[PDB]
């Protein structure tokens, strides 16, 4: 019997799929339940629940065919309209999916989901068992990726209307994907074994995943020694000795770690200060002597993990956009303090979310402003909760900050910085890049809309509301045995292809 063994660190929040919304739900989740499209080993969404796919000629409309023999673990098919209810289900503006704004892209969704528009006006549409037609409210290449997130896999509507809280137990659970839950015990494990209604159990070569729950990283640890994980984190006391191995896995993850300015707090409504504090910060300095996981350094908004239509990664392709130089900061900074009649900078604090990771990355940034522009700032920390809220409110002149995408193409990443997005929190707002956003949204030819993508983000990091630091990785310890785990940049852990031998 072949069985894999991780460890999924805590207690799902909800397997009902739009709910959970975070990687202790979705990470099996999307083992147990399966969407339209699933990415494969190479990121690129193939067919899953979906055979095939037609777009209309003004690219807003698609038709999918639902696989012949696609069946739920109860032995009923998986139907268009186990869709349909699913992803009106998921925008019911009663039901407060906090995922329920990846259903704004369907026409008629976030019309429906602010109370304002019909139900029967959102363009999902079971046309019969087989046919699902979807209209979007714009054109976008990357919804073929999209319904492969949790948010928009299917519901058995026989079992949820019979049982409205089917997801909550394994003895409830009706799901579709490559394994079936068989034990879930609340805040101890999960059991997912080979499912024998999957239409592709022949490429299934795991006979069962067993999940653990253990928030202990010096336990994850001794269960890899133990051979009781087949895969785990590397212990960080142990970064050195162990990073070098042959048994550690190490893969993008999209997203960033970075600073944001206030640029309506003094004294970062200076460009030339921005400008002077981003330059000032040696991104490789941090990831070599401070995180040491191998993280790539950030000269750059958008991280590694988006392809382009030549096949080319988005970020390598851009290239790097801030460089570090001490000498060319300092220039900068007594520039903008002349501009300003700045004797000395106005007091400055930097604030983080309680965490030991951000102290030693906060401390490592304060110790460099003072050794590179003689600048002193002052840390503060509040805990998470708090902290994000009130980044939210714009209280913070120079605050740590984290990005992930919620869908696969680079402009999850640009649009956050569209004046008054809610995930811009900087004040900055610059007509040009709001032009260029709105023009790559309406651009219809792919090579040009990665163009006017990568003006955009030249644009955003010349005037550096931002001090990019790093961007995300996934770093595992893995035993020698377990071959084709796959790890998306965008996306949930699959296991269908995974074997251990």
């Amino acid at each position: 019997e072949k069985v894999l063994y991780v460890n999924n660190e805590n207690e799902p929040t909800s397997f009902d799929p739009p709910i959970g919304f975070n990687n202790v739900s979705w990470q099996p989740l999307n083992n147990i339940m399966e969407g339209l499209t699933r990415l494969g080993k190479d990121h690129e969404p193939e067919p899953a629940m979906a055979e095939k796919w037609s777009v209309s000629k003004d690219n807003k409309t698609y038709t999918f065919t639902i696989r012949e023999n696609a069946k739920w673990t109860n032995g009923d098919p998986v139907t268009a309209g186990d869709f349909e209810y699913a992803w009106k289900r998921m925008l019911d503006p009663k039901k407060g999916a906090s995922s329920a704004f990846l259903g704004y892209f369907i026409e008629g969704g976030e019309a429906y989901n602010s109370g304002k528009g019909k139900k029967d006006d959102v363009k999902v549409t079971a046309k019969d068992d087989r046919t699902l037609e979807v209209t979007l409210e714009a054109p976008q290449k990357y919804f073929l990726s999209v319904v492969s997130n949790p948010a928009y896999f299917p519901v058995n509507e026989k079992v949820d209307k019979d049982n409205p809280k089917w997801f909550a137990e394994s003895d409830t659970f009706v799901g579709n994907g490559p394994f079936k839950l068989t034990e879930w015990k609340h805040d101890d494990s999960i059991t997912m074994e080979k499912s024998d209604t999957y239409w592709d159990k022949d490429t299934v070569k795991l006979d069962k995943v067993k999940w653990a729950m253990v928030s202990d990283r010096n336990t994850d640890y001794q269960m890899f020694q133990s051979g009781e994980l087949d895969t785990a984190y590397v212990p960080a006391e142990l970064s050195d000795q162990l990073l070098d191995q042959d048994n550690v896995n190490i893969v993008d993850q999209a997203g960033l770690y970075f600073y944001r300015f206030n640029v309506n707090m003094e004294p970062f409504q200076n460009e030339n200060i921005r400008k002077a504090f981003a330059m000032a910060v040696d991104q490789e300095e941090i990831v070599k002597y401070v995180t040491k996981n191998n993280e790539k350094p950030a000269h750059a908004f958008v991280s590694p993990g988006f392809t382009q239509p030549d096949g080319k990664d988005f970020r390598e392709a851009g290239g790097d956009l801030i460089k570090p130089n001490e000498s060319k900061a300092k220039q900068l900074l007594e520039k903008g303090m002349k501009e300003e009649n700045y004797n000395k900078l106005p007091a400055i604090t930097l604030t983080y979310s309680t965490k030991p990771e951000h102290k030693k990355i906060a401390e490592a940034i304060q110790q460099k402003l003072k050794n590179s522009l003689g600048v002193d700032v002052k840390l503060a920390n509040m805990e998470w909760n708090v902290f994000l809220e009130d980044q939210k409110a714009l209280k913070f002149q120079f605050s740590q900050s984290s990005f992930l995408p919620d869908y696969a193409d680079p402009i999850s990443f640009l649009e956050a910085f569209q004046t008054g997005n809610s995930m811009n929190r900087t004040g900055w707002a610059n007509k040009e890049y709001d032009q260029l956003i709105k023009q790559a949204k309406n651009e219809a030819d792919e090579k040009t809309r990665f163009s006017l993508m990568h003006q955009a983000e030249e644009l955003l990091i010349n005037e550096a509301p931002i001090i990019p630091v790093y961007f995300y990785n996934q770093v595992h310890l893995q035993n020698e045995q377990v071959k084709g785990i796959v790890r998306h940049p965008v996306g949930y852990i699959d296991l269908k292809w995974a074997d251990k031998n």
